[PDB]
């Protein structure tokens, strides 16, 4: 016998119907009745897909917007600003709205979680939704096991006074506290006749002191008495014989995305004492894998249980109805449900009941110079060729993103000639042209009318990469992604972007910018080949990136913006393997961003602080870097100013885009007078915080204007 897990498989449904009930019942389309109804019967779809294929079936699994946000409730850890909890109303409002918590990136994946705000060292059992959710299975005959968020973990993601509850010290007295909470939700649980819980502490793979280990061992030896299951994931356990001297009888690893478990096991052992629980199919990646391999792997963890490496809600439901895809890569494709099924087989072979789309010239041409990576000439004959051939007046203004997309724009999008949409989008920036230079701005912007994602836009016109019809992905709340799909050798077939670009720029006199979004960018918000090195694929994307600013600059284009978010944001969980990482990162942007001294690259990041990565930034060969500084009121500027040595230019983000309200000038220039009080005046470019198409345009002229204004009382 082998015993079957499955978690994390998505709650959205094949249809999306857990995002139209969601958005129905903000809208008020249907009753809160209604919604528990729809809600209900996406319980029972994910109930049943996982019956089918496993053992041990998951309950506590369908958030309404947020697993650590329930996770706050049940111990209620809810601020005081939102009052007396009172439900989904207040639920909701915690999670979205002008008083909501803050929303962040889950680890390193493409979800994003709620901040829990801990304002008070006293937690209380407010509502049982484990024991909720476990009766509601238990009454339609169905025994299940619920998934809860570890304390340790729930500590990790969380807050006090803003800032992260990691240090040992920092959470030691809170977690006495928080464990009792646990201590009775689970008390609850067996009395009812649960067998089961499924506790999930991925913080575990967190670069963690020792002293994090003795804090972990006293709150689990309090939970010992309980019958449950801990699983970590997204990469190895930082401490493998801590970990494994844990007092809890079953213990899940995460042998998908890291090599150290398993060294660590062969190393040590594991604990005859405990049964293992094998995480041996990606959750994060759509490949079918041979199942005669993993089977190998089973048998020498010498594990006798099995389920996914990481949550499956990282892929998209199924892989059923994809059949307009390129020849040859469905066979080779699994989501969610194709996972589960695949468990399933593992389960039957083990209990005994039972050069794809490769460009041979585009990998040798990647595979083989130096120069490649790094620009003909250094900064400061650059900066001086360029500022020669553009001639920019002090702190000049622009912008470094999307315009607002109205209602036309949208509906523009969707609905029919080839000629009349490409017609539609000219005129569009024809506007956007006369508006910027009516208020007044130095550099500007096409708008981006014709983009809908800064990724999807790019797949599309590369070649190796596929894009799908069904394959929604949970980003937060009830927004979904469709990842795109590197199942080849990437290559550009043709420019992406020079008819916008050139439209633009025959329109005015002043220079227009390119607009690109960096390779790792494009890589990290898509699937990819597990085949060849991320490294690899990395630079592919950027040669291809870089063939498009090639053909920018001969066509006259003076300045290229190269987004690349990812930068960080698919950095290691564990910083200690952040060198490694950065070594690519850095050579792919500089590999895409290897344009002529006299091209201006500008990069744009959104980082709310730069302390942590300043250093790597710093091989980055941009000639100006836009950053957010209106929260901090440019305090975020001191990473800067603490460079020895620091010489490039910064655009200074002025106005928080997040914000409908329109910033005061007097507000603005409180914030570029602390950006100068050290760095060159000469260096300092002014602009909005980051996109700016979740605004109006009745917001945005406005504000652009007091910048413009601004700009000038500068001078
Ligand atoms: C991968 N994501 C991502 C990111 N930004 C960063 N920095 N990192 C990321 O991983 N931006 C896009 C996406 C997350 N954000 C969002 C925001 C909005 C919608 C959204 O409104 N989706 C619509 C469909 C929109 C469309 O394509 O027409 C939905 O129906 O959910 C989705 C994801
Ligand atoms: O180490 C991971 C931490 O920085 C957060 O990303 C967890 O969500």
């Amino acid at each position: 016998f082998t015993k079957a897990y499955a978690f994390g498989f998505p709650k959205i449904g094949e249809k999306r119907e857990f995002k139209k009930a969601l958005e129905d019942f903000w809208k008020g389309k249907i009753t809160e009745e209604q919604f528990e109804e729809e809600m209900n019967k996406l319980r029972m779809y994910m109930v049943e897909n996982y019956r089918k294929n496993v053992d041990v079936i998951p309950s506590n699994e369908l958030s309404y917007y947020d697993f650590v946000l329930d996770t706050a409730v049940m111990v209620g850890a809810v601020p005081e600003r939102f009052g007396e909890y009172r439900g989904l109303s207040t639920y909701f409002d915690m999670a979205r709205g002008g008083k909501a918590l803050e929303m962040t990136k889950f680890f390193n994946t493409n979800y994003h979680y709620l901040v829990p705000e801990i304002e008070t060292e006293e937690f209380y059992l407010l509502e049982n939704k484990p024991l909720e959710d476990y009766l509601f299975f238990k009454s339609k005959g169905i025994e299940t096991a619920p998934w809860v968020i570890g304390p340790f973990t729930f500590l990790y993601l969380s807050k006090r006074n803003g800032e992260w509850i990691r240090r040992p010290n920092q959470m030691e007295k809170l977690l006495e506290s928080l464990v009792s909470v646990y201590k009775e939700v689970f008390e609850k649980l067996v009395e009812n006749g649960c067998k089961e819980i499924l506790v999930n502490e991925p913080a575990f793979v967190c670069d963690l002191e020792k002293a994090h280990w003795d804090l972990i061992l006293n709150v689990y030896r309090e939970l010992s008495e309980f019958p449950l299951t801990v699983f970590t994931y997204y990469d190895s356990v930082s401490d493998y014989e801590a970990c494994v001297s844990l007092p809890v009888k079953r213990l899940h690893f995460d042998f998908v995305s890291n090599e150290e478990n398993l060294k660590n096991l062969e190393k040590h052992g594991f604990p005859e004492d405990k049964k293992l629980v094998a995480g041996v199919i990606n959750g994060r990646q759509p490949w079918k894998v041979d199942l005669r391999k993993v089977a190998s792997l089973v048998e020498k963890l010498g594990a006798s249980a099995i389920s996914n490496s990481c949550p499956l809600f990282h892929l998209p439901v199924t892989l059923e109805l994809e059949n307009n895809l390129p020849g040859g890569l469905k066979e080779k494709l699994a989501f969610a449900k194709e996972k589960l099924e695949e468990l399933k087989m593992l389960k039957d072979f083990l209990e005994g009941k039972t050069d794809f789309a490769v460009d041979l010239q585009a990998v040798e041409r990647v595979r083989n110079p130096e120069d490649s990576f790094r620009r003909e000439k250094e900064y400061t004959e650059r900066d001086r060729i360029q500022r020669e051939r553009l001639n920019l007046p002090l702190f000049p203004t622009t912008t470094i993103g999307s315009f607002p997309q109205t209602p036309e724009v949208r509906k523009m999008r969707s609905k029919i000639s080839k000629e009349e949409y490409e017609a539609f989008i000219k005129e569009q920036i024809k506007k956007a042209i006369e508006l910027q230079e009516e208020i007044g701005l130095d550099v500007l912007v096409h708008g981006e009318f014709e983009r809908t994602d800064m990724v999807e836009f790019f797949a599309e016109k590369l070649n190796g990469i596929a894009t799908t019809q069904n394959g929604w992905v949970l980003s937060y709340g009830s927004r979904c992604y469709r990842p795109p799909i590197i199942y080849g050798t990437v290559t550009r077939p043709e420019p992406m972007t020079l008819k916008e670009i050139t439209y633009a720029q025959s329109l005015t006199e002043k220079p227009v910018k390119g607009m690109l979004t960096g390779p790792v960018t494009i890589m990290s918000w898509s699937y990819y080949r597990e085949d060849i090195p991320e490294r690899e694929i990395a630079y592919q994307i950027a040669l291809a990136i870089n063939e498009e600013v090639k053909d920018l600059e001969e066509a006259g284009i003076k300045i290229v913006q190269i987004d690349e978010p990812a930068f960080r944001e698919k950095a290691p969980i564990k910083k200690s393997k952040w060198p490694e990482y950065f070594e690519w990162a850095i050579n792919a942007f500089n590999l895409a961003a290897n344009a002529r001294p006299e091209t201006q690259i500008h990069a744009h990041m959104c980082y709310s602080d730069f302390n942590e990565i300043i250093e790597y930034i710093h091989q980055l060969e941009f000639d100006v870097i836009s950053i957010e500084a209106s929260r901090s009121k440019g305090e975020i500027i001191s990473a800067f100013e603490n460079f020895k040595g620091w010489i490039k230019q910064i655009g200074v983000g002025v106005w928080d885009i997040h914000s409908p309200a329109v910033p005061s000038i007097n507000e603005m220039r409180e914030i570029v007078e602390r950006v100068l009080r050290v760095l060159p005046k000469e260096l300092i470019w002014i602009n909005p915080d980051c996109g700016l198409k979740t605004r109006n345009w009745d917001e945005v002229i406005p504000s652009l204007r007091n910048m413009v204004a601004l700009a000038k009382e500068m001078r």
